[PDB]
């Protein structure tokens, strides 16, 4: 079960500090920027009932309804704002923020439908692409840095 509790505005950004945005094919990149509207998130807390962890929504700020899922273990943004209510101990909208052991300030979002799955950047070519993937101890790609304001 998730109740949702509070949002927060919130500009995520991997380690290599590029941040990330929705382009106009509704995909998730990630960019150096120096166009913004889309750049800018919404953060969604939950309770969880199982106790699990910080449960989130992500969704985009400046659109009418869009939230990030993972369905399908791919990444993608349905047409719905973030539910009051969510009635089920797993969801493709819904993620666990996890503060990392040994690095300050890094964030990884693990999905609660799928165990041991991580948002992660993925170069692909001239692309940093958000993607789902599994977790090596370290691994950079799935650490982001979040800027609540």
């Amino acid at each position: 079960y998730f109740g949702k509790l509070e949002s927060k505005l919130s500009v995520i950004r991997n380690l290599n500090d590029q941040v990330l945005f929705i382009d106009q094919g509704n995909r998730p990149l990630f960019e150096d920027m120096t166009n913004a509207p889309r750049t800018i998130f919404i953060i969604s807390m939950y309770k969880d009932s199982q106790r699990r962890g910080m449960a989130v929504t992500i969704s985009v700020a400046c659109a009418a309804a869009s939230t990030l899922s993972c369905e399908n273990k791919i990444i993608s943004f349905k047409e719905m704002n973030p539910p009051d209510n969510i009635k089920d101990t797993k969801s493709d909208i819904i993620f666990f923020q996890r503060r990392v052991p040994g690095h300050d300030n890094k964030m990884q979002f693990e999905s609660s439908s799928y165990e041991g799955y991580f948002l992660a950047c993925e170069k692909e070519r001239d692309l940093f692409k958000l993607i789902l993937k599994k977790e090596e101890l370290g691994d950079r790609s799935i650490m982001f840095t979040v800027q609540n304001e």
